[PDB]
């Protein structure tokens, strides 16, 4: 029996398993249970603390991933296989994932925790892509990460009732930076050092713990991936969520909070997911039904005024974007696209377009953001249209609001660290019209490419072990810098600067899209409050 | 007597004079009336033919300028001073001129047509820079320039009222269109091919007479230069010029505020010019650049709808137009208003003061709207650098009041039938007297179309009258056929189309063929802002 296997834990005893990597192994412990299962009666209600257990609970293996819809737009395809579940669905879904180097470290070691993104609707910890052995090994972290409830069953909310209260995924989240401060020292992790870093959802998650203060003692750094919690996708009104659950519980035959909830909790999960995508109010890309609520509670108020109105002098935070933030979304309902051909769609198809990368505004607003993405000497021609409907939808939901939130914090007090990632993969199988698109940095910073069975190249291997020591770095100084040989400089609102991530030495540049975020954090707020 | 300096037209006998150019002799008849003088009871009204007379007529001298307000911002300086009136102020201005070449044409000679500019506030025939002499003896066209009343005189409208029904100076430019048609066939000129031109308000006056049915028939091509009818400076609505024109006579004791229109008009008779004068700039709204008081009127009769609306709905078939702006068309107007700007430093400005020449910039719009426009013309990378702010407000005055409009008219035009060519003027003159930093300003291509150069007193360059003579050669070709081009090696200016949208840029060098008259602002001033405007 291997002893670096065995741990106690405040519940109990745990067996874990022993990994390999072209480094050298790494001690894991998957499938952890952290919470009761919220089954039965319990769906849509806050996350318990997992009680006590007798014996030794195998954590040798992934658990089973929250129940969630199913990517069927192109079946048996890699570039959307690879986000979709890989194990069994179940609403018994609540665990986490530690690991750590071996033989286990046996003094404080820095801690990094992964929060996967996934649009509030879809997810997993035990995707292959966030495998976390080679972080592990390469930089000596330990690194943990948790499923958490998503669609309906982690975000539905009648606000003011005591049923289904909202925001629940986002106590899962909270219920496992918890259960780090109490056990990660048993793994040798230090719990006075835990850096939060998520992609996408998980980036917008991390930022709403940054602005939650319950959760705020829980973590000390922060990673914020091509996400942001004030991006427009990111959080509901309390009118819209609760129209939104009224219209779910009557597609499914459900007519009182407390009634409507009791029906709902009799329904099979699976069925909650088949008409989940049917409560948005229009045609869309890069909007999801549930997703969380700001009603005063977890959110005291929108993440915006949160922003604008916080202190945080003593914080240093991780942000950044990939060189295309639109172009994947652009195939789930944009007239004209396909990953399949060159996507040279005409003004028309660009003019449609639009009012489906910006749902729900006003003609006037929608004719400014015309305005500002024709190339007037060239109105018409396809290709240009092409990349300005990914512009528009990247700029509005990712890079824009990541750059309010840089600017702000580095105002109000923080350091911030920003980025450009532009690297295309080798192994992208992705059209090479669509560029970098969302999610394509992280097999890097996982270190993914180490993997020998798999077909990166020698450069790419060298690249990515530079990413992992800039991350690694972050979180154990707050600064990605290595020491004095090109300087990764402090984002600021004034010289905007930032650094392009890919196969070259860093190169500094200014502005992030800072004409067109103008646009949408300045112009655009004022004309929708006229 | 001399043969070839006396002529008689219909409404009498007139004796000329003989001018000497350079190039050799040109006949000229300088103040020629035409209509009766619009005096003491004639104010504000239409003008009246002038009545025949016996004997001869001396138009040996340019008559007095149209009462207007004199400019004082820099006494003495050339720069404004030669905009300024150069003979004795009156009411009794209603005269035009006709030069022509020596010996008198034989055939039918094609005309052109000037028409001043000055914001219908100011302005003359007879200022030196619009000397005719050179273009005729360059040329062989007949060329003639008429005065016509600005301000009150030419433009106070208390709408629906005959005593005062506004637009009284557009008539006068009429008069003396039709005074073309009658009468210069005596001094050799064809009728049947008259080309109009002007700059600034001269230009917009020019693109009124297009649409405007009657003035329409009196002439075949058109040349706007640096203004357009559709210019937020240059129609007002019926609503403003009555208030205009009530708080015009309230601030000189009529009625001893408003009433009876006969009385109010009756009362404002009995004034001074030069007391009218003295009032004018105070019946504006706010403290603005490039706005004007008393300017034509949207009224029904002359203009029967907007200039946009009319451009927008209009059959253009059979016309040719040659349109164009200079190089800096806003840095002249910066100085008469802008927070920090002066002629006699860099104007090198602040952010704030940047953000409160906006709202001079473009008077009375929303705070909606000026942030639209904040928008725009900040570099979000360069928020408060000096000198790209002074640019920026220049280019906020040029675009919205100048060069979008001449690109909606061109554009809009070239779409529905015509022929259009289109220029942006980039040379600096040598003997610019304005700062450096004002670029090529509004107004200073004038002196090179009239080939002004060319006078042995003056100092320009051998260069610049070598430029001169190409570009009175594009005007008059396009005065005779319709096309500025030559009748070989030389490079050919290109029609302006909406698509193509191109230009060609006039300086020392060759024609180089550009596209777009700043089109990616340009679609914020034409397309955008006014649905903003409507919602
Ligand atoms: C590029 O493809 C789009 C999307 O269409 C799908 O994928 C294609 C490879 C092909 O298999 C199509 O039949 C698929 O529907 C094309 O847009 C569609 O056009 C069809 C008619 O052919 C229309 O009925 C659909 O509604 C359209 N779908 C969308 C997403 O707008 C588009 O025509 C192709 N563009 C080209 C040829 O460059
Ligand atoms: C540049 O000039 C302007 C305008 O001022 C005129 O010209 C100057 C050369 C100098 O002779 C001034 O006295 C003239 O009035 C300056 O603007 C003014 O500043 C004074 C007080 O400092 C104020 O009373 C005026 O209103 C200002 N004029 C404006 C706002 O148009 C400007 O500051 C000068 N720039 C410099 C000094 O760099
Ligand atoms: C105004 O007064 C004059 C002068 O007596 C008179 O002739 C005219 O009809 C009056 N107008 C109106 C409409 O009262």
């Amino acid at each position: 029996e291997d002893a670096e296997l065995l741990v106690t834990v405040r519940g109990g005893r745990l067996r874990g398993i022993r990994l390999k990597t072209p480094g050298g192994p790494v001690s894991a412990f998957l499938g952890i249970p952290f919470a009761e299962p919220p089954m039965g009666p319990r769906r849509f209600l806050p996350p318990e603390p997992k009680q006590p257990w007798s014996g030794v609970v195998d954590a040798t293996t992934f658990q089973s991933v929250c129940y969630q819809y199913v990517d069927t737009l192109y079946p048996g395809f890699e570039g959307t296989e690879m986000w979709n579940p890989n194990r069994e669905l179940s609403e018994d879904c609540l665990y986490l994932n530690v690991w750590t180097p071996y033989p286990r470290p046996t003094s404080p070691t820095p801690v990094l925790v992964w929060i996967y993104g996934g649009g509030f609707y879809s997810g997993a910890s035990s995707l292959d892509v966030y495998d976390g052995r080679f972080l592990v090994q390469a930089e000596r972290t330990v690194l943990v990460s948790m499923n958490y409830r998503v669609g309906a069953f982690g975000f539905l909310a009648l606000p003011g009732s005591r049923e289904a209260p909202g925001n629940v995924g986002l106590l899962d989240q909270r219920l496992a930076l918890q259960w780090v401060q109490e056990n990660v020292a048993a793994f040798g992790g230090d719990p006075t050092s835990v850096t939060l870093f998520g992609e996408s959802a998980g980036a917008a998650s991390v930022g709403m713990h940054l602005l939650s203060p319950p959760s705020r003692g829980l973590f000390h750094r922060a990673v914020l991936q091509s996400g942001a919690p004030n991006g427009p996708w990111a959080t509901v009104g309390m009118g819209e969520a609760r129209r939104r659950a009224t219209q779910l519980a009557h597609l499914v035959g459900c007519p009182n909070d407390t009634e409507l909830v009791a029906c709902l909790r009799t329904r099979p999960a699976q069925v909650l997911v088949n008409h989940e995508w049917h409560v948005l109010p229009q045609e869309s890309v890069f909007r999801f039904s549930f997703v969380p609520v700001v009603d005063g509670d977890f959110l005291s108020d929108t993440p915006e005024a949160l922003i604008n109105a916080g202190d945080f002098h003593g914080l240093q935070v991780l942000v950044g974007v990939v060189k295309d933030e639109g172009s994947y979304f652009l195939v789930y309902g944009a007239p004209g696209f396909s990953k399949d051909n060159e996507s040279l769609i005409s003004r028309a198809e660009f003019l449609a377009g639009v009012r489906v990368g910006v749902p729900q505004v006003s003609d006037l607003a929608a004719e400014a953001v015309v305005l500002h993405y024709t190339d007037w000497l060239h109105p018409e021609d396809p290709a240009r249209l092409r990349e300005a409907l990914s512009d528009v939808v990247g700029d509005h939901n990712v890079v824009c609001p990541v750059a309010q939130l840089a600017g702000r914090l580095a105002a109000q007090g923080a350091r911030v660290y920003a980025y450009v990632f532009e690297h295309r993969a080798s192994t992208l199988s992705w059209p090479l019209w669509m560029g970098v698109p969302h999610g394509y940095e992280i097999e890097f910073i996982f270190g993914i490419p180490l993997d020998p069975s798999r077909n990166y190249t020698a450069e790419e291997k060298i690249f990515a072990q530079r990413l992992m020591r800039y991350w690694a770095n972050f979180a154990r100084t707050g600064d990605p810098n290595e020491p004095r040989d090109p300087q990764w400089p402090p984002y600021t609102a004034g010289a905007q600067q930032y650094v392009s991530l890919d196969l070259r030495p860093l190169e500094v540049r200014r502005g992030l899209r800072a004409q067109a975020c103008a646009f949408w954090n300045r112009f655009l707020p004022k004309l929708l409050s006229a």
